[PDB]
RNA sequence: GGCCAAAGGCCCUUUUCAGGGCCACCCC
């Protein structure tokens, strides 16, 4: 019950899916939210100890639910 | 420590609110 990732290769691999993340413009319309709940969306642990289909669900869900961050 | 979210095990891609591959489970 505590772990973090040390491999170079999944650690970028996961930076860059969450990098893309960043680079929408949900994500940039996001400067409205002051660090908050779980309802919100938040980037995975890139560090926590997961399974592939693990954090890449999970970074599925980010991106949907980022969305909802502009007209 | 535990519990939850996610999670079949991995793998590729800016089709990325997305598309795909191998194996496994299923239906034998
Ligand atoms: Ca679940
Ligand atoms: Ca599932
Ligand atoms: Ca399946």
């Amino acid at each position: 019950s505590s772990y973090t990732e040390a491999d170079p290769a999944i650690l970028s691999r996961r930076q860059k899916q969450i990098d893309y993340g960043k680079n929408t413009a949900a994500y940039e319309r996001y400067v409205e939210m002051v660090p908050r709940t779980r309802d919100h969306p938040r980037e995975p642990n890139k560090y926590g100890k997961y399974s592939r289909r693990a954090f890449d669900g999970l970074v599925k869900i980010w991106r949907k639910s980022l969305h909802i961050y502009d007209p």
